[PDB]
């Protein structure tokens, strides 16, 4: 393995400004904020992740692993760590993803999301994932809930809580069978969860195996049962979902294949997804001083 020269950047608590809350519950408490690097005359919209108030040592070992992973990734369809703040408790800082989690976003906008968007998202996520594969990370927690929306046209994979290097050492409904039965995890098991992620999108945010309790899942999945074909889905699109769910993990698509297929499909989006009222579908920030606002994507350091 090659040296990981990712630069971990530590940031003074005084570099943040306005800080409203966005997410609570579980370990979570995620805030919206503003980060003004040094004397640099840029304001950077940021999200800030604490693993609760109670700074109990167990939590910090988990959050620091996350930081290590997020600090190591560099690609447009994957969220990067801007740095950390060593306050009383540990804070992760990352580019604010203004439109939130993709899951909530599809739920929130069923009526105005069209085929081009859905297919483009699939393309972008297959890219994020192929990027991780190159850097040999197994994400282990791909789901619509862990995909964030920079703009309706730009999605990025986040939440590296469970990311690991291939061959190292619990959301059941997104997990490949080998993972549920043997804790085997591979790029190919990520593809399984990719399958499920796609299904969440094609159903505008349904819950996978709604009603069935997580303990039964591997039983069902052995019987040969899979998620049903979503209404908007041609067999072409659904057959791709289904291949993500083969028992033989090597018989599953590669993320590189997924990019190509979804890409082809996104050139003629009405031939693959049937959405009522499709074509006529158009989708789309809080301070007077916005002169100096720079997206993190345009904020680079040598
Ligand atoms: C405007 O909304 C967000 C922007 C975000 N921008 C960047 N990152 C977010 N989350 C996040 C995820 C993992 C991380 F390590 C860090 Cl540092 C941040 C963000 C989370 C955001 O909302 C968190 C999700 C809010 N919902 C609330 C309802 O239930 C699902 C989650
Ligand atoms: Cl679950």
């Amino acid at each position: 393995e090659a040296p990981n020269q990712a630069l971990l950047r530590i940031l003074k608590e005084t570099e943040f400004k306005k800080i409203k809350v966005l997410g609570s519950g579980a370990f979570g408490t995620v805030y919206k904020g503003l980060w003004i690097p040094e004397g640099e005359k840029v304001k950077i919209p940021v999200a800030i992740k604490e693993l609760r108030e109670a700074t109990s040592p167990k939590a910090n070992k988990e959050i620091l692993d996350e930081a290590y992973v997020m600090a190591s990734v560099d690609n447009p369809h994957v969220c990067r760590l801007l740095g950390i703040c060593l306050t009383s408790t540990v804070q992760l800082i990352t580019q604010l993803m203004p439109f939130g989690c993709l899951l909530d976003y599809v739920r929130e906008h069923k009526d105005n999301i069209g085929s081009q968007y859905l297919l483009n998202w699939c393309v972008q996520i297959a890219k994020g994932m192929n990027y991780l594969e190159d850097r040999r990370l197994v994400h282990r927690d791909l789901a619509a809930r862990n995909v964030l929306v920079k703009t309706p046209q730009h999605v990025k994979i986040t939440d590296f809580g469970r990311a690991k290097l291939l061959g190292a050492e619990v959301p059941i409904k997104w997990m490949a069978l080998e993972s549920i039965l043997h804790r085997i995890y591979t790029h190919q098991s990520d593809v399984w969860s990719y399958g499920v992620t796609v299904w969440e999108l094609m159903t505008f945010g349904s819950k996978p195996y709604d009603g069935i309790p997580a303990s039964e899942i591997s039983s069902i999945l052995e019987k040969g049962e899979r998620l049903p074909q979503p209404p908007i889905c041609t067999i072409d699109v659904y057959m791709i979902m289904v291949k993500c769910w083969m028992i033989d993990a090597d018989s599953r698509p590669k993320f590189r294949e997924l990019i190509i297929e979804f890409s082809k499909m996104a050139r003629d989006p009405q031939r693959y997804l049937v959405i009522q009222g499709d074509e006529r579908m158009h989708l789309p920030m809080d301070e007077e001083d916005m002169d100096d606002v720079v997206d993190a994507d345009e904020y680079l350091i040598p």
